[PDB]
């Protein structure tokens, strides 16, 4: 009945559904954020350390994740010419990020199709006001 | 998008909770310790008991308890750790944080906007199973 219970149960359930979707590509939640992160910043060169930071996880944890992604050849790496290893997405890696990026859009549409046009509009405005009141 | 909004809100809700908690001069970890003691006092807890239930190291708990004891929120006897009356009263007071936050949000919308808002969220939550 409370907004705290509703907001948290939804977020929880949304993550549960999204991860459910990502596992059909045999990708975990964290592997998903890593891949997505690389897809959004492959323009200049990311190091294992950059990923660990933005991801807020330990080097050895990140190292083991890149290795797993690496064996599938979804990423590759080259030493920087300017003592650090840059990580890059492979073509299949880009296709995979594009494939499950469409699934997330699909989830957003399913949620929307749950309310009428007017209800969606009001819901979005009200969620915004509440998001501000807390900020 | 709903995904973005629901994640940002859950993030801010969490912070708001901590911010209010800090108004009692209590950290999140300190709050959990007190709460743990509040619900598991009946038999007598040692630092070890607290550390394992909280999944924290001996020094962390040792530090937490020391901070708490200097405020007389807890006490110890031959060593079991117990919650004092002010400690129990403080833990009960934590409830106002959830209530205050619920009302602050509610007061953002009209009475009907709230019923609509809550019914729609319930629907969305169901579609999510």
């Amino acid at each position: 009945f409370t907004y705290s219970y509703l907001f948290r149960m939804i977020s929880h359930e949304m993550k549960q559904k999204a991860d459910q979707k990502l596992e059909q590509f045999d990708i975990t939640n964290e592997q998903g954020h890593t891949l997505g992160y690389l897809y959004a910043h492959q323009q200049d060169g990311l190091t294992q350390n950059d990923i660990a930071k933005a991801l807020q996880r330990t080097g050895p944890t990140v190292s083991n994740l890149l290795r797993n992604l690496e064996r599938k050849k979804l990423i590759y790496r080259y030493v920087d010419a300017q003592r650090r290893k840059n990580i890059g997405l492979t073509t299949s890696g880009i296709k995979l990020v594009e494939a499950f990026t469409s699934i997330f859009d699909e989830m957003e549409q399913t949620l929307v199709s749950q309310l009428s046009e007017e209800e969606n509009e009001q819901m979005k405005a009200n969620l915004t006001k509440m998001l501000s009141s807390l900020q």
